[PDB]
């Protein structure tokens, strides 16, 4: 009950599945979902609740957030859904890259995360900043995710079990390699990286890391690690969340 839904047109819920169904096929023909979850959560991550600034509301087109040191890359992905968007102008850019984010989690075998259309595009990106460091620990997860996002330390661990998908571009972030053997499945593969230590051949950055030692992140790694069934469901419900800060709050 914490949110409430705007009633948009049935030509808007019309583009919305016409374009959800153009996702799929591109992010599945062009092998793209990790980038577009990337994408959908750097998007949405900048919110800050206590401003009411940032979040999912389109602003990742605009070149100057693309310039933020975080989004090194996400050029590439805005570039290559705006042939799909060109097709929907009544969709905000908004609804669009968030859109991108559930298929891309959809067409890897994830869960099918819930989707709710009517973000408006708002003219002013956050500042540069609000995503979470790769370098530092438990209490600036918290920091981001939980004081910035309002998300708990359940959609902590869930959440970083994104990085199941895909891997660190040297050009991009600077970091390099793939968490998981199977980059192009959603599945708890990085738990069990993450809970079996460093190993040639994959990357586990000092971010996830802080999730094995926090007593409070640590039985969650343990749970998603032995139970895929139960990542599944309290991912949704953190990409939900992530997907929608600052929209439709009541
Ligand atoms: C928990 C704090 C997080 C940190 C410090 C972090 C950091 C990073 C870094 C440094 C990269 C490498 C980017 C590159 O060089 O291409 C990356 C990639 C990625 N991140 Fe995160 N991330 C975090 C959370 C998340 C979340 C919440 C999601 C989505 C649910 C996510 C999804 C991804 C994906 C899918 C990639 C791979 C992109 C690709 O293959 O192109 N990450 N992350
Ligand atoms: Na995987």
């Amino acid at each position: 009950m914490a949110k409430s839904y705007p009633t948009v047109s049935a030509e808007y819920s019309e583009a919305v599945e016409k374009a959800r169904q153009k996702l799929r096929a591109l992010i599945a023909e062009k092998s793209c979902a990790p980038l577009m979850l990337r994408l959908a959560w750097h998007s949405a991550g900048t919110f800050d609740v206590s401003s009411r600034t940032g979040g999912p509301f389109g602003t990742m087109k605009n070149p100057a957030e693309l310039a933020h040191g975080a989004n090194a890359g996400l050029d590439i992905a805005v570039r290559l859904l705006e042939p799909i968007k060109e097709e929907f102008p009544i969709l905000s850019y908004a609804d669009f890259y968030q859109l991108a984010g559930v298929v891309a989690v959809e067409v890897t075998g994830g869960p099918q995360i819930p989707f709710h259309p009517g973000r408006e595009d708002k003219p002013q990106p956050p500042p540069e900043g609000r995503l979470p460091d790769a370098t530092k620990g438990s209490d600036h997860l918290r920091q981001v995710f939980g004081k910035q996002m309002g998300l708990s330390d359940q959609d902590i661990v869930a959440l970083s079990g994104g990085h199941t998908l895909g891997r660190c571009h040297k050009e991009r972030s600077g970091f390099e390699g793939a968490w998981t053997s199977n980059p192009l499945v959603f599945d708890n593969s990085y738990f069990k990286e993450l809970l079996s230590g460093d190993k040639e051949g994959l990357l586990q950055l000092p971010s996830d890391k802080a999730l094995l030692s926090d007593p409070a992140f640590r039985p969650l790694v343990d749970k998603y690690a032995a139970d895929e069934k139960a990542f599944f469901e309290d991912y949704k419900e953190a990409h939900l969340k992530l997907s929608e800060l600052g929209f439709a709050d009541a």
